[PDB]
């Protein structure tokens, strides 16, 4: 009965099918002549989108640098617009610009050249079980080379069955006749163990393809086969980011092996040999990006609803921006232990999150101080309390009533007692010995008794309508004399919705993260659409965005208008009662950025919000080349300057400031 036995109990470990997974890329970039973009600008943005670069491009996703320019060969991409193959373009740069992207192939020119998007990861609920025909053909014929399965069929038992010389020996035996040689191997490429990571088993080369060089088992280069295939004897021994020089020993070894059987000639040896790991150079991950992929599974769950399930061979399109993921994890993880040694802190976290300025869009998430783990998500389940970073939204809604409050309004400075007994003390206890500060002053250095004064005159019932137009949940706004100085708790995917809709100039986006989603045989299953939907006056989310950017040049914020004074950014500075939690909004041309920084043991820090989460931002400033803020004045709002005594003048004045006026001459009745 053993012959029966082990039949019934191949075929149970055999059967299991099987399915195509789910691409999911990021955002596309257009390039177009004269656009401001540099070469090491643009060697960053193809390195991000999973470009080799090497000295002698031959394959689709290899780029060269030159001289003064950058050749390479585009990979083919089914674009939701058209489909397109191959293109050889060499980018010719001028200096800070992009001058021509003449086609290699005739030397013609292009009206903008399409990049295809990254992909992010592929996801199938790992199944990933493809075919005996889909794996490139010198994949085989580089597996018998080094593996002369004409020997193939114990190899296949020792992986699936095991983890006993009789069973495994008998096993392969009868394995060998009653399956067919061409499905024998579609079960061994699919199952070998090729690499360890944590305590998950890499199996197969399907799953190691994406492992260790992030992109299709179908689009492997011969050099990089060799070392996927030269790590069929190593598993934890032979791999790179461990000993790469050791995997390189080994990747040249079964070259020249497989070169023995002429497939492969002296000149294209040389070539390859040359070529180092092509592995990704930070760590390869079985699930990457785990703090985005949270956002888009929400948003297709939602998007689609009862659809998500039957997601085989669709491509997800994303606005993932990999440039800026680069930035926000090499501050986190960089910043992060640079802040715990200076003030011997036992642990520290963070959370950053970024939008675009206008439409909304998520380029960027950072869930802790370790990005690539998996299993807590800070910046959407992280519920902590704003603080000093609820100020903005007060002083939108004085600024939003033109007739009554300007930027030289005097508000009252006094020691002041509530009934909610409260009494309210600065940020630095001090008070202003003229007993009264402007409107600008107030917003500029973050005083705590003027935003008092200023929100109690206005009444909680219309600083709550303000946060509702922002885009808080109404639950969370519970109105007592407290919310005013950010008695309120929101996680960072609220508070960047919250200040999206000042920075865009009040037009409220929804924040996204699902582009498109297009099926297999080429049907659309969604396309988004943008809302931009108006909040908040033009001419009062300009007053705010102006102050906004003396609490960066003069105010609590200046550390930041020393060291990067040509951007001009725009940024509120979060703090609380003894540190708990420290946030820092800023804004510059294009991107709206949230940093948070605090205990997840919700004790102190001993962290000032000048330099807690504002020093991980001037980190993720320096990773990349931000675009400076421009502030446009909308209509109506005019430049009139004022007096010592805080009154408008007509002519000079020792100060100038934006006011929202229809008739510039109300200085000629406050003058006399």
């Amino acid at each position: 009965i053993y012959g029966v036995y082990l039949d019934q109990k191949i075929r149970s470990r055999i059967d299991g099918k099987w399915q195509l997974p789910a691409a999911v890329y990021g955002r596309m970039v257009n390039l177009e002549p004269d656009m401001t973009i540099s070469k090491n600008e643009m060697v960053k943005l193809l390195e991000a989108t999973q470009y080799r670069q090497v000295s002698k491009m031959t394959r689709p996703g290899e780029f060269t640098v030159q001289a003064n320019s950058i050749e390479m060969i585009r990979r083919p991409f089914d674009f939701p617009d058209s489909k397109e193959g191959q293109v050889r373009a060499r980018l010719t740069f001028d200096g800070d610009h992009l001058a021509t992207i003449v086609n290699m192939e005739n030397n013609r020119q292009f009206g903008f050249f399409r990049l295809d998007p990254r992909l992010i990861t592929m996801i199938s609920s790992q199944r990933l079980f493809v075919p005996r025909s889909g794996f490139p053909d010198l994949l085989v014929d580089t597996l018998l080379a080094t593996e002369d399965r004409h020997t193939l069929t114990q190899q296949l038992v020792k992986n699936l069955f095991l983890s006993r010389k009789a069973n495994e020996a008998y096993m392969a035996l009868i394995m060998d006749a009653r399956y067919s040689k061409d499905r024998i191997l579609e079960l061994y490429m699919n199952e070998v163990y090729l690499g360890q990571s944590g305590d998950n088993e890499i199996r197969g080369f399907p799953l190691a393809s994406l492992y260790y060089f992030g992109r299709p088992v179908e689009e492997l280069s011969l050099d990089q086969q060799a070392l996927l295939v030269g790590m069929v004897k190593g598993a934890s021994i032979y791999n790179p980011w461990r000993n790469p020089k050791l995997a390189l020993e080994r990747r040249n070894l079964v070259l020249r092996l497989l070169q023995q059987q002429q497939i492969i000639d002296q000149e294209l040896y040389d070539m390859l040999s040359a070529r180092p790991l092509g592995v990704q150079p930070r760590g390869g991950v079985i699930s990457p990006q785990p703090a985005f992929m949270q956002l888009v599974r929400q948003e297709l769950q939602a998007k689609l609803g009862d659809k998500v399930k039957d997601l085989s061979g669709v491509k997800i399109f994303t606005t993932f921006d990999s440039v800026a993921q680069d930035a926000a994890e090499k501050a986190a993880v960089e910043g992060i232990p640079a802040l715990k040694k200076q003030r011997k802190l036992s642990d520290l976290e963070t959370a950053i999150v970024v939008v675009d300025r206008f439409s909304g869009e998520v380029r960027a998430m950072v869930g802790g101080s370790e990005p690539q783990f998996a299993g807590y998500n800070r910046a959407m389940q992280a519920r902590r309390s704003i603080g000093s970073l609820a100020k903005p939204a007060t002083y939108l809604t004085a600024l939003s009533q033109p007739k009554i409050y300007r930027l030289n309004t005097w508000i009252a400075d006094a020691p002041i007692a509530l009934r909610q007994v409260w009494s309210p003390q600065n940020d630095d206890r001090r008070y202003s010995e003229s007993g009264r500060v402007m409107l600008v002053d107030a917003l500029t250095r973050s005083m705590n008794v003027p935003t008092v004064n200023l929100g109690m005159a206005l009444g909680l019932p219309a600083v709550t309508e303000t946060w509702i137009k922002l885009g808080v949940p109404k639950d969370q706004l519970h109105p007592v004399p407290a919310m005013l100085l950010g008695a309120l708790n929101l996680t960072p995917i609220e508070v960047a919705q919250a200040f999206q809709t000042i920075a865009s100039g009040g037009n409220r986006a929804p924040l996204s993260a699902l582009r498109s989603v297009i099926a297999e045989d080429g049907k659309v299953l969604y396309q988004s659409f943008p809302q931009a939907e108006r909040a908040v006056p033009a001419q009062a989310a300009y007053l705010t965005l102006w102050t906004m950017q003396q609490v960066v040049q003069r105010g609590t914020g200046r550390q930041l208008g020393a060291k990067y004074p040509n951007l001009h950014l725009a940024g509120k500075t979060g703090t609380t009662n003894n540190n708990v939690d420290t946030w820092f909004a800023g804004i510059d041309g294009s991107t709206v950025t949230i940093t948070w920084v605090g205990r997840d043991n919700n004790q102190p820090t001993k962290l000032y919000g000048a330099s807690g989460a504002m020093s991980i931002y001037q980190r993720y400033l320096a990773n990349q080349t931000p675009t400076p803020l421009n502030l446009v004045p909308p209509e109506d709002i005019a430049d009139m300057g004022v007096d010592y005594d805080g009154n408008f003048v007509c002519s000079g004045g020792m100060r100038i400031l934006p006011v929202w006026t229809s008739d510039p001459q109300s200085l000629c009745q406050q003058s006399e």
